[PDB]
């Protein structure tokens, strides 16, 4: 099913970023979400949460501007970014990579 309340990413260098997963969102369930993030990984490598800029890492952070996402398991095509929560089933987020720019596909908690 579509988790339609996360529709972009911003890229930035060695990075991108998730807007609207934003622990301080109005939106009560996405905060909820947000605050109870227990793992993320990409393309089936573990992400860590990083005590810091996420560029070029394989690891992600929560903050004011939303989650933070390290590019450095991203390949060109389809990429497969799997957050999983405390209270909320998991998150996939498609997105894909072309000239080095990343494009936002979808939102979804797959069955």
């Amino acid at each position: 099913s579509n988790l339609s309340l996360i529709t972009k990413l911003s890229q930035e260098d060695g990075a991108i970023l998730f807007p609207e997963i934003d622990r301080y969102s109005d939106n009560k369930q996405i905060k909820a979400l947000t605050q109870q993030i227990t793992k993320v990984t990409v393309n089936g490598t573990v992400y860590k949460d990083l005590i810091s800029s996420v560029k070029d890492t394989n690891g992600w952070v929560s903050n004011m501007t939303g989650l933070h996402l390290g590019t450095k398991a991203f390949k060109d095509g389809e990429n497969t970014i799997v957050i999983s929560s405390k209270g909320f089933e998991d998150v996939t987020i498609t997105v894909t990579k072309k000239d080095g720019q990343i494009h936002f596909v979808s939102a979804k908690q797959k069955q």
